């Protein structure tokens, strides 16, 4: 009839589905703030597995460890722009790499929720935690247009051109809500940080160059929304939507590292 929820109980959930998104790897002129270089790294439809464990030691407190990982290499894309001419608003260089692999992607998130409002149908509270997210790509082959289109050509097919990975880590705060009627349950989380630490590594294999960038104190917004049905008092089948935005050798004013991503998964949660 309704969910069976005991004190000091805990849940385990697993879901499966898809990751998409877009990262930007940026280079600015530290003197003028003018954008010099931008590579757009896409994640097209990577298969992922998500796990979630919750424990309610008290009626007002939940402890939560969750995370996801790509299951294998996935489909991506990369576009690389330079603005080599200050006297021009349009980029002078564009290289395209449709054959870009997403080598891996993962995330984990350790947190607590403190429930401030609670009744028969509604729960609302504050959350805080620590989260890290990682992405890795390799762009291969592709084509290049340089000097406003006067140099054009192709990279050797299948050959690695640029390797790139990002890591975002942050403590965060947020608001958590729940709505239940009968056997339907809706959860919504909103997360925020002004304390994001970003790192990336870029290997330009054909230039014998490696770039490292690091930023600090950038902004993050995220949401987790899941809607489910208890097929039994202890077992919930659910769909989950997720959205994350990490705002923006190489340091300080020169560096820019960002990402947007979303996940759509479905699975099962069980309460012990």
């Amino acid at each position: 009839l309704i969910p069976n929820i005991s004190p000091d109980s805990f849940t385990v959930a697993a879901s499966t589905g898809m990751l998409s998104g877009k990262s930007h790897e940026m280079l600015y002129d530290a003197e003028t703030g003018r954008k010099i270089s931008q590579l757009d790294w896409k994640i097209k439809n990577v298969a992922i597995l998500k796990g979630d464990i919750s424990w309610d030691p008290y009626s007002f407190l939940t402890l939560n460890a969750r995370g996801w990982t790509s299951l294998a290499s996935g489909s991506g894309n990369m576009d690389d722009y330079d603005w080599m001419n200050e006297n021009q608003s349009e980029w002078t260089d564009h290289s395209s790499h449709p054959a870009t692999n997403v080598n891996h992607a993962n995330e984990y998130d350790l947190n607590v929720k403190g429930w401030l409002l609670q009744d028969e149908n509604y729960k609302a509270g504050i959350t805080a935690g620590y989260q890290e997210t990682r992405f890795s790509w390799t762009a291969t082959g592709g084509s290049y247009s340089y000097n406003n289109g006067a140099y054009t050509g192709n990279f050797p097919k299948g050959v690695r051109v640029i390797g790139y990975n990002q890591r975002f880590s942050m403590p965060y705060i947020g608001l958590a809500g729940q709505y239940r009627i009968n056997d339907f349950e809706l959860n919504a989380l909103f997360k925020f940080s002004d304390w994001v630490r970003a790192h990336d590594n870029d290997e330009h294999y054909m230039r014998d160059l490696t770039f490292r960038e690091k930023t600090s104190g950038s902004r993050y917004y995220g949401t987790v929304i899941n809607a489910g049905y208890y097929v039994t008092p202890n077992a919930k089948v659910f769909a989950e939507f997720t959205y994350s935005k990490y705002d923006e050798s190489i340091g300080g004013d020169a560096a820019g590292i960002s990402n947007k991503n979303y996940t759509v998964t479905a699975g099962l949660q069980y309460r012990f």
